[PDB]
RNA sequence: CAUUGGAGAGUUUGAUCCUGGCUCAGGACGAACGCUGGCGGCGUGCUUAACACAUGCAAGUCGAACGGAAAGGCCC
């Protein structure tokens, strides 16, 4: 539909009680606009489709911009929350996203269609997710570094990532128009 | 004054997070084995006993260095 999900996990955790125990589901879904705009979002229920529905509903209220140099990322960054660590670097166009099922699943809702992501650390889901989110969260926009280096985008950014981002512009164009 | 490049999964708990080992998905081979097997092209083929070897072959050539004449070859 108009916002692209993934599910990236589902847990049944229990709660023991003195007649036994109280089984409950636990989602992680990952809502983006697929150019920029992304959230992900932890669900608690007693059924799985409640737990994602609720999920799902608490990540809208978390969509946050991730600036995209052209369908890929603008510059390496590392993340990390809790013990979830996750490299993020930009790469080519066509590389595709190459990243684990979580990261995975986080970036191309993101939008990000040429990534490489590494998960070093813990390999839980919810955590490395929480260091995508946070490793998307650090990159910082060409027009912004300008803004807080005091200088402008020709005299701080490669000529190159500048100059692909004006092509990435133009094939946006393109797309408008044909519509 | 940009890059040609990096994917995980299972398993400790009633449940959780972390730590952590174990196991698996990939690629490879001078390989062997099992089942099966049409052809062609290009390679490769004792990794162990530097263990012991029947048989044939693998280093000869020169008469324009020499005496020669055992064969073939010409002349009697
Ligand atoms: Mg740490
Ligand atoms: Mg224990
Ligand atoms: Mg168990």
């Amino acid at each position: 539909n108009e916002y692209l999900e993934r599910v990236v996990a589902i847990n049944r955790v229990a709660k023991v009680v003195q007649g036994g125990r109280r089984f409950s589901f636990t989602a992680l879904v990952v809502v983006g606009d697929g150019e920029g705009s992304v959230g992900v979002g932890y669900g608690k229920a007693k059924e799985v489709p409640a737990a994602i529905a609720k999920a799902v509903e608490e990540a809208k209220k978390h969509f946050f911009k991730v600036p995209l140099v052209g369908r890929t990322i603008t510059h390496p960054v590392i993340g990390e929350k809790a013990a979830g660590v996750v490299m993020l670097r930009p790469a080519s166009p066509g590389t595709g996203v190459i990243a684990g099922g979580s990261a995975r699943a986080v970036l191309e809702c993101a939008g990000v269609h040429d990534v490489l992501a590494k998960s070093l650390g813990s390999s839980n889901a919810i955590n490395v997710v929480h260091a995508t989110v946070d490793a998307l969260q650090q990159l910082e926009e060409p027009e912004e570094v300008a803004r807080r280096r005091g200088k402008s985008v020709e005299d701080i950014a490669p000529a190159a990532m500048l100059r692909a981002r004006k092509e990435a512009d133009e094939a946006a164009a393109a797309a408008r128009m044909e519509e």
